[PDB]
């Protein structure tokens, strides 16, 4: 529907402001019964790190998977901003409040400061533990405990960002550099910033993804958007020649009758009121925007076409698709100009390409006629880069802007022609149509003024750097209101709402903000889907999402194809240290994570022979390498990938060192019988029968004789003899003293967003408006 | 008989729709409606193919 | 603007040459009977009409012979192979000795 497509546009709020509350952690410290070697329970017990959330799979693809989850949540919820003022709390012991940074913070200590600990040096800790404040500089210090890995995370996330100051200086600075300058307005406020200040940067890089080659689509529906935007803009029309009289004084110049037609078909033209301001406004948006228009004349109506030259004389006919150019052109060059120019002989021959107002240009003589040729022919758009940064605005040949010496010249060679001749009436219809434009060309000097202006100021608020293609929905523009438009104007002068620009500024912002993050957005997961060899999670996937982020598009309503061909561009464009930044940071230390952790392994060995165990503290003493020094390995991942070659078969078979590596299933057991009866040889054999596993669940001895009801062994004196230990860490141990960090942050803030508000903007009286030339804009009675 | 059946094309409104747009059907040229008989795609395609 | 369409599909029209090429090169392997190039008397229509669908319509699909499918291939042309050779052995056979 016609502004079904506009409130998917001003109801594009991007602007977002990100914050947060709770310290991002993820494993929370933990009880835990100690095991000195020998397996008996010494008491005190211990605090270990153990993970908030043991969700870790099965099979190292899945595992990939999961975390690149945790990318997508971390940049959700990525803090845009931060500060700690909102993150008091209070520290039940200390020389005082001490407020602290998050609720576990507190929790733990109040736990630690009870269960018979270390004892001083931790209660001490505890204590002379707190705030302070350095007003000077609005900087803040708070205690915190976390674990090298948080310190990790939070840290970065104060030394980034992203908020910069704001005085009023950088207000005036975002205001278009070239509206402060333009004279015809004035701006003011009604308030001085506070130091305090800040403002968020809506960044707006080019279309690093260069939507117009191949994509055409797309581009339509683009124009299409930031046309009917501009409509909402293009200033409504002021008074103008009520439609009745002129219409009507218009019947008698050309001398009318009964059944004597002539010029009785160029008043379809009447309604303006209505046409003048389409014809207006469409033609803007179709420049801004960009937007390519067709053409429905009539034959009859020369009228209409006189007119046209008005147009054509603007527009840099480019502007105007192929096939409307052509047949406009043709029909002057053979019905108007020719044909009561005595120029006639041949009417004319023409059989589609080359093109047909040029070749007119080089065939008759005559000067005035010949300096519109070469002039209009010959006419584009100066593709000027820079207006106050990276604005990329198609111009308006200086020239026509105003300095319309055009259009004087485009009368004073009709003034001229309406000399010779060869059907004798004809040239009365003709001619008579043609003094209509001259009389009124004092005004008509205008017309071109006003859009001069107009396009040439709406322009500025465009961020999205405009280009030249061709549009392929055509929006339809009849010479009907053209015609209309041209003699019925003058006097008048109006001009852009301050309001009203703005609020275009805005747009055009946001949406920008809005493809510039997601396309970050975007590109950062694509990279990481890389370096995590992901060779099933098929992307058809992250385009979806990315094109549905801008609303517009209908999604469903658009083929794999070009999608694809989008990730291809995407690919090859760099991350943003934000995003980068933190990735870096999940890998780097990704190993750790899954180490710890239970529910899951890493891998088992099988060395058929007789062997020790590790005597660590946490675990009684079990079945554990964190080495696998030596004998041979086998990705499982690859395993089930490739089908196994009974390489394993085999193997297995035969009996032979082996190991094996990837995501596993841990399986405790306590029995001491268990292990002497060897279970743990058992469970292989499966595999043989079902060339795929996962049906295998490998086994851990816990063995203190403590908790072991079979402690009947420690007892004798002895040493644990297994068959196959695993692969897997050790869950860190719980160091206080070190294991807290310290912060820093800023106290009281003030975000502010949207900003232009804080002005009033007010506007001369129309009468004397300025253009790029210092005259007055409408200067005709 | 044995040739595999395809599966997982893109549905046959999406692309036809899109493919208008592209298009550009009717835009003079006199003969339209015969590029379009391409349908029966879902089916087409898998004959086709086999 | 057409021509675009085969393009940029292209990065999958890829995809449908590798899919023939392992097909064909697949199945063909079962077969037993020779096959010289021959200009058949009968054609076969083919429809740019589907032809066109399968080309800018196909998506990250990925089909093959089932292993059950395969077999039944081979053991057909077999058992005909065996027929043919067969009769033509109980068809010589008799013809000959006819004659003595």
């Amino acid at each position: 529907p016609k502004e079904s497509i506009l409130k998917k546009l001003e109801d594009i709020k991007p602007e977002q402001a990100k914050k947060q509350t709770k310290l991002f952690r993820i494993f929370e410290p933990r009880q835990l019964p100690i095991y000195r070697a020998n397996g008996e329970k010494e008491l005190r017990n211990r605090w270990y790190w153990k993970l908030k959330k043991d969700t870790l799979p099965d099979g190292d693809y899945d595992v990939r998977e999961y975390f690149l989850n945790l990318y997508d949540q971390v940049l959700t919820e990525m803090p845009d901003y931060l500060l700690l003022k909102d993150m008091a709390v209070e520290n039940k012991n200390s020389r005082d409040a001490g407020k602290v940074v998050d609720s576990e913070t507190a929790s733990i200590c109040d736990a630690i400061f009870q269960d018979e600990e270390t004892e001083g040096a931790v209660r001490r800790f505890i204590a002379e533990m707190r705030q302070r404040v350095q007003a000077d500089r609005n900087v803040v210090n708070y205690p915190s405990i976390l674990h090298p890995i948080d310190y990790a995370f939070n840290e970065y996330f104060l030394q980034h960002q992203l908020v910069e100051p704001l005085n009023n200086d950088i207000i005036f600075n975002y205001i278009p550099e070239r509206i402060r300058n333009d004279v015809n307005y004035i701006l003011n406020m009604d308030r001085n910033l506070p130091s305090t200040a800040r403002y968020i940067r809506p960044n707006l890089l080019q279309d690093r993804l260069n939507l117009h080659d191949n994509f055409e689509s797309l581009w339509d529906t683009i124009t299409t958007s930031n046309y009917i935007l501009a409509r909402s803009v293009v200033p409504d029309l002021k008074e103008l020649v009520s439609t009745e009289a002129q219409i009507q004084k218009m019947s008698q110049d050309l001398q009318l009758e009964a059944l004597t037609i002539q010029s009785e078909t160029q008043f379809l033209t009447g309604i303006n009121s209505q046409a003048a301001n389409d014809c207006f406004k469409t033609l803007i948006a179709a420049m801004l925007s960009q937007r390519t228009m067709s053409l429905d004349f009539v034959t009859t109506n020369y009228m209409s076409l006189i007119s046209g030259m008005w147009l054509l004389t603007v527009v840099p006919n480019d502007m105007f698709i192929r096939e409307s150019l052509v047949a406009c052109q043709l029909a002057i060059v053979n019905t108007i100009i020719y044909p009561a120019f005595g120029m006639q002989r041949m009417h004319y021959r023409n059989g589609d390409p080359q093109t047909p107002f040029q070749i007119a240009e080089q065939q008759i003589q005559n000067f005035q006629v010949a300096n519109w040729l070469h002039f209009v022919n010959n006419n584009q758009f100066r593709q000027v880069v820079i207006d106050g940064v990276l604005n990329q605005v198609l111009n308006d040949n200086i020239r026509d802007g105003h300095v319309i010496n055009q259009l004087m010249e485009a009368l004073m060679q009709l003034s001229r022609q309406q000399f010779p001749t060869m059907p004798v009436d004809y040239k009365r219809s003709i001619q008579r149509g043609i003094l209509l434009l001259s009389n009124r060309l004092g005004q008509l000097v205008d017309l071109t003024r006003l859009l001069a202006y107009n396009y040439e100021t709406l322009m500025a608020c465009v961020t999205m750097n405009m280009q030249h293609v061709q549009t392929l929905t055509t929006e339809k523009l009849q010479l009907t209101s053209v015609t209309s438009l041209c003699m019925l104007i003058g006097n008048a002068t109006v001009i852009p709402s301050p309001q009203t620009l703005f609020h275009y500024y805005n747009v055009n912002v946001n949406f920008h903000s809005n493809y510039n993050e997601r396309i970050n957005d975007a590109v950062a997961i694509i990279t990481a889907a890389n370096r995590l060899n992901l060779y099933q999670k098929k992307m058809k996937a992250i385009v979806e999402d990315f094109l549905k982020r801008l609303h517009i598009f209908d999604v469903a309503r658009v083929p794999d194809d070009q999608m694809y061909r989008l990730r291809d561009r995407l690919r090859l464009l760099p991350v943003e240290v934000r995003r980068l930044d933190i990735f870096n940071l999940i890998l780097m230390n990704m190993d750790q994570i899954e180490r710890a952790s239970d529910k899951i392994a890493q891998g088992v060995i099988i060395a058929y022979r007789d062997m020790q165990l590790e005597r660590d503290e946490m675990y009684g003493y079990v079945n554990i390498a964190r080495n696998l020094d030596g004998f041979q390995q086998i990705n499982l991942e690859e395993l089930m990938r490739t089908g196994d070659y009974a390489q394993i078969t085999n193997m297995l078979l035969n009996n032979q060192p082996v190991a094996l590596v990837g995501a596993l299933p841990f399986v405790t057991d306590s029995s001491v019988i268990s292990l002497i009866a060897k279970l743990d040889a058992t469970v292989f054999a499966q595999i043989v029968k079902l060339r795929k596993v996962d049906t295998l669940k490998p086994i851990l001895y816990k063995i203190n004789s403590d908790s072991n009801d079979f402690y009947l062994v420690a007892n004798y004196d002895w040493v644990p003899t297994s068959t196959t230990k695993v692969y897997k860490q050790v869950p860190q141990q719980f160091d206080f003293r070190n294991s807290m960090h310290m912060l820093t942050s800023n106290l009281t803030f003030t975000v502010y967003s949207d900003l232009l508000a804080f002005v009033s903007a007010d506007t001369v009286e129309p009468i004397n408006a300025v253009a790029f030339d210092n005259m007055r804009i409408m200067n005709e009675l």
